[PDB]
């Protein structure tokens, strides 16, 4: 058997490794290369440009985390928009809401799409619900272009190198910011506190050129380099994102693994060091 | 430049890997095999029986919320216990604290010991104190004949394959139980919430034959396996070892990198499904 290994220049000097049980497809997109195979104790995995993009076994600590954080804060989210999450699990845990009316989703790679339905029904049954309409673009013209503004903006992007090099920078958050309702917030994935702290600041300056609130949670995922993964929160509100609005209780979140009313406060409590590096932003 | 990788039937199907700057010292001791290499960029590692006791760059995550947890929460600790440790990190962080009078170390490798005091100078500082004592022997029969009880044990072991095999075990805990003061607490290492949940649960089945509170914590460290690794908390008092009762003000600790009053706390707010692994214990 041999194993998949996950080295990138993004993290130079380490590296996570995982046995596969079997190479199930890959592909040369118009944007990435594209590979899926069932390892043998996370189950299978996605990889674009030799990133784990996610596993079966943990990816429920994302999602859930990214959706449910910003979707019990927002009161009546009508409309929300999902950037990138081609593989629809932040999808899969916005139809757990009843209230919503509405979901796009701007996804650059229709290949990611086509492979996680194929290859990841369990993530991807999402796209079957009505209320979900699909936009395969970059969504930096997305934005650009939108004519509705959302209650809920979650940015579920792949990593800064390559297509998603667009979604890092002030004009990326402006275009953000003027997406949103008045009242509407905005989360997306950042670097591991682990790493590079220096972008971590990079984006909270961006973000807090434009939101009022800017707050910084982590998540615990094993298949991440350095096990973890934060959460940009961006408010227009000055009460931020730290504390839900809602418990989850209804019968479609009877099956939640990772995020429950209190987790959502403690991803926000941050080990000391990085308190300090972001002081004077 | 070479990898070294940490692979294990202990988690089978995954490994971490870290490039070699240079190896620095190997041995085969009475009791594991002992490795020490500069990585490029972790910093210094110590490497025990293939698996990674810890590196300069991330150790303090380890060492803080191991000590400062219940040395926070006991209020005037006199004398406390390492089992294992022989690193050192431990001790440097009980030392900070003005009040303890006496701090035993029972460590059964004393390769280890030295191997930290030459090539860890900044984690086996605490040695030179003269309230430490060292004993080079097996904790498990260190704690059938000790005279002493304490206000605190911390266990500080490598992973049951190996020497640590004898203390994770019902007598072992049996043993801690005798050895504390009537208010007296323990934490020990426990296993990562994403790999082996069987086995918190059976070292939280131990603990609650004996102990009235039985709380488990999760630390963020990027080169354990997974990314975390768990405090198993146990204390005689049915309050626990949820909230500090001081907050850590006085100038040896303004050093601190991970712990703060509000991360205590939140350590303790676990994922959905391991609180709902552990109810029925
Ligand atoms: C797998 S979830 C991450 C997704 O983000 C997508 N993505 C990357 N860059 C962009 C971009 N500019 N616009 C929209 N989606 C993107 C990637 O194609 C991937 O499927
Ligand atoms: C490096 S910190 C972990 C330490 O735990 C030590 N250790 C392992 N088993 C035991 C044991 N039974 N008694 C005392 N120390 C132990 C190991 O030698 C290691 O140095
Ligand atoms: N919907 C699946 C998630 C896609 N986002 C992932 C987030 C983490 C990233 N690794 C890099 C971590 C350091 N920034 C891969 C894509
Ligand atoms: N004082 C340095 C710490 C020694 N304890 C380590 C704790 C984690 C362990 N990996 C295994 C993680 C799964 N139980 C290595 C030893």
């Amino acid at each position: 058997k041999k194993w998949f290994s996950e080295f990138s220049i993004m993290w130079p000097g380490q590296a996570f490794s995982l046995k596969i049980k079997k190479i199930l497809y890959e592909t040369k997109s118009k944007y990435q290369n594209v590979l899926v195979f069932e390892s043998t104790t996370y189950g299978k995995v996605l990889v674009l440009d030799g990133v784990i993009q996610l596993t079966e076994k943990d990816e429920f600590a994302y999602h859930e985390m990214m959706t449910h954080v910003p979707m019990t804060v927002s009161k009546e989210p009508k409309n929300v928009l999902v950037v990138g999450g081609g593989d629809g699990g932040i999808i899969r845990e916005l139809c757990k809401y009843k209230s919503v009316e509405n979901i796009d989703i701007c996804e650059i790679d229709e290949t990611v799409i086509e492979v996680s339905k194929i290859y990841f029904k369990n993530i991807s049954c999402g796209y079957e619900d009505k209320r979900v309409n699909v936009f395969i673009e970059d969504a930096s013209k997305f934005l650009e272009n939108v004519t509705n503004t959302y209650d809920v903006i979650i940015v579920d992007s792949s990593d800064p190198i390559g297509p998603a090099e667009t979604l890092f920078n002030q004009n990326f958050y402006e275009k953000i910011y003027n997406a949103l309702k008045p009242n509407g917030y905005c989360v997306a994935q950042c670097e591991s506190l682990w790493i590079h702290v220096g972008t971590i600041k990079n984006m909270i300056g961006y973000a807090k050129k434009l939101f009022k609130k800017v707050e910084y949670a982590n998540i615990s995922i094993p298949t991440y380099p350095c096990g973890c993964i934060g959460i940009l929160c961006c408010s227009k509100t000055d009460t931020g994102l730290t504390k839900p609005n809602k418990k989850l209780e209804s019968k479609e979140f009877a099956d939640l693994k990772y995020y429950n009313y209190e987790n959502h406060s403690a991803a926000f409590k941050l080990p000391a060091f990085l308190l300090k590096e972001i002081e004077n932003i």
